[PDB]
């Protein structure tokens, strides 16, 4: 007809609807574009009135409490049907942190942490990690995942260390295929630094958080990276490049500092580097009240947030909750000159971009024959590969003498599983699971250590569970062996700064005491490498399993020998904390346990 416009138009280029679109748009609009908010301050007239580009649920923001994948698409489908009321009928994008599964869902497959898969040394395992993430984001109707974290971790004293796939930059570069796994193959022709995600089936994905969040003093987090430039190019950049080539749709801006300068303030950088140099044409998102941290103290000049931020280079800020103030200062600054219109119009275009190459205005809606993706046995069934693949046996056998003792036996009379990791998922999972922090306990559905031990067995096998029992209950147990699980609890970000690196007790003493009377196979749930040379000593064997997620299963595989041990560190085992930093390549370089060390077993 002539009430055709271009920009709906599903049959025209890319780059023409976006241009069409944009040359549309008010001033109110285009700030709009550029602003993602929280769910908890949405409603449909904020949305509407303000032309609000993006939503996200931070970690535990979620519509209640053990809600359904409808529940989900509802919630969303309604955000949506604010925004495509507007007058362009912009649909918004809607993020989450899906960093190991759709993990704020209830029911969703949880994943191992990125530590762990490091260790796989498996990039196809990612990818195919990346596909299965992406079909339970979208059974909830979310169309972008914060993820992944390509942080090189040089420090384990980081609350954010098992974020990150190793503190080798080339594993990390490996491990970028979970790329192409959230959002699709990109075609033959592609040019490196488009965005793309392939449609409907898939998500946009975020390269996080650029750059040298790994890099921090001390591991302390969000905190400086002292380094030349040198060394940031060696260590903390090249897998942005390779996540530019697989056509990465967003970038996420670290709260770190390179050299004393914000990064959220790093002109030359996000733009004379990451788009300039690396020709990235996806959107550059904040991280969460990311600018305000600009100031010490965070927040105390917002104008001047708004400004460096924008001006650096940012396209879409994470306010996430003090809308109308992001938007009235940014307002006022384009109306004084202070920030060109160029700026905006360059945000708005990426934004728009990204939207357009998704097919998100051909799909703004939920797919309802999606929801029954969420935490499907076949994601399972993968996440416990992923899990048994990332375990790293550490020592199996006292003396080099002794009867290996993994893999062990399925058929025997009584054994006893113990620990206070043994029985309890929430600690298996780890942060970034349900809750920000992660939580304790039966938080979600899946299969715990003991669950798996007595699903493996002989039905002959009699299982004895006790968290932490004493020497006499083990020694009068008439126990063939023992299966003890213990380590760190759930931690995220700054929680999770720690300087001594010692496991809480009692972690150790149950170690000892059930060691001390039997046979024992220790399990070590970590998210990083810890103080491991007691619990070494008091135990047969033991095993790294990092924070290996839902499927609990893939720990009794190697165990009872269904599958060799074929997993190797991805980070080096300090002998002490006063050593840190400590990498494979330094000088005084001492490690208990080298990058790449890794004893095996031979399956049945
Ligand atoms: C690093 O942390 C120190 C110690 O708390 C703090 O005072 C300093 O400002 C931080 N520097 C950053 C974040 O750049
Ligand atoms: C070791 O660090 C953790 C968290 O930072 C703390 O819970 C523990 O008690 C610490 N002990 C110290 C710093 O002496
Ligand atoms: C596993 O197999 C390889 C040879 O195929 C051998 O080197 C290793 O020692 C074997 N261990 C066992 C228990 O068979
Ligand atoms: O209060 C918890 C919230 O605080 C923020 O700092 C976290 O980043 C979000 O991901 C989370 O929803
Ligand atoms: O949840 C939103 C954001 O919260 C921030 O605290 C984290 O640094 C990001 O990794 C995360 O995507």
């Amino acid at each position: 007809a002539a009430d055709y416009v271009l920009y709906k138009d599903a049959t025209k280029p890319v780059e023409d609807r976006v241009a069409d679109l944009l040359g549309r748009m008010t001033l109110a609009e285009k700030i709009g574009q550029m602003t993602q908010i929280e769910r908890l301050v949405a409603t449909p007239d904020v949305l509407r009135d303000n032309f609000i580009g993006s939503l996200l649920s931070g970690g535990g923001s979620v519509p209640r409490k053990g809600a359904t994948a409808k529940e989900w698409q509802d919630m969303v489908d309604g955000f949506q049907k604010a925004c495509m009321s507007t007058r362009l009928g912009i649909p918004m994008i809607y993020g989450i942190d899906a960093v190991h599964g759709q993990n704020n869902v209830y029911g969703a497959t949880i994943f191992p942490h990125n530590v762990g898969l490091g260790a796989t040394r498996d990039p196809y395992l990612v990818k195919r990690i990346g596909e299965a993430t992406a079909l339970e984001v979208r059974a909830t109707g979310i169309q972008y995942a914060f993820a992944p974290c390509i942080a090189v971790c040089r420090d384990p004293r980081w609350g954010r260390c098992y974020e990150s796939y190793s503190e080798d930059r080339r594993i990390v570069q490996s491990m970028t295929e979970l790329i192409p796994g959230l959002q699709g193959d990109v075609p033959k022709d592609f040019t490196s630094g488009m965005p793309f995600v392939a449609g409907k089936n898939k998500v946009a994905a975020c390269a996080k958080h650029f750059v040298g969040d790994g890099g921090t003093v001390d591991g302390i987090n969000a905190n400086n990276t002292i380094i030349n430039r040198e060394g940031l190019m060696n260590i903390h950049m090249p897998a942005y490049k390779n996540a530019m080539d697989k056509g990465v749709s967003t970038v996420m801006i670290s709260y770190s500092s390179w050299n004393g300068v914000k990064m959220h303030a790093n002109q030359d950088l996000v733009t004379g580097y990451l788009k300039d140099t690396l020709k990235f044409k996806g959107f550059v998102i904040s991280d969460w009240e990311g600018i305000d941290r600009i100031t010490t103290p965070a927040g105390s000049d917002y104008s001047y947030s708004v400004k460096a931020s924008i001006l650096a280079g940012l396209d879409m800020i994470m306010v996430p909750n003090k809308y109308q103030q992001f938007i009235s200062i940014l307002t006022g600054h384009v109306n004084g000159g202070v920030i060109p219109m160029s700026r905006i119009d360059d945000a708005v275009t990426r934004i728009l971009r990204v939207k357009f190459t998704m097919g998100l205005f051909e799909n703004p809606y939920a797919d309802p024959a999606m929801a029954e993706q969420l935490g499907k046995q076949e994601h399972r069934d993968l996440a416990r590969e992923a899990a048994r693949k990332s375990l790293v046996l550490l020592k199996n056998g006292k003396t080099s003498t002794d009867a290996p003792l993994l893999p062990l036996p399925k058929k025997a009379p009584k054994i006893l599983v113990a620990g206070s990791h043994a029985d309890n998922l929430g600690y298996q999972c780890g942060g970034w699971t349900i809750e920000w922090q992660g939580d304790t306990g039966r938080t979600t559905v899946g299969t715990t250590i003991l669950e798996a031990v007595k699903a493996a067995v002989d039905p002959s096998t009699v299982v004895v569970f006790a968290e932490n029992p004493d020497a006499e209950f083990v020694k009068s147990g008439g126990f063939s062996y023992a299966i003890v699980a213990v380590g760190e609890h759930p931690y995220t970000e700054t929680k999770g700064d720690n300087l001594n690196l010692t496991i809480p007790e009692p972690g150790l003493s149950t170690v000892q005491a059930v060691c001390g009377g039997v046979r024992c196979a220790t399990v070590l749930i970590s998210g990083r490498p810890v103080v491991v040379q007691p619990l070494l000593a008091a135990s047969d064997a033991l095993v790294a399993a990092w924070l290996p997620g839902s499927e609990g299963q893939g720990v009794t595989d190697a165990l009872f020998g269904d599958f060799g041990f074929t997993g190797r560190l991805p980070r080096t085992w300090f002998k002490s904390v006063d050593q840190l930093p400590m990498n494979v390549g330094d000088a005084h370089y001492d490690p208990l346990f080298r990058l790449g060390y890794g004893l095996t077993t031979n399956a049945t």
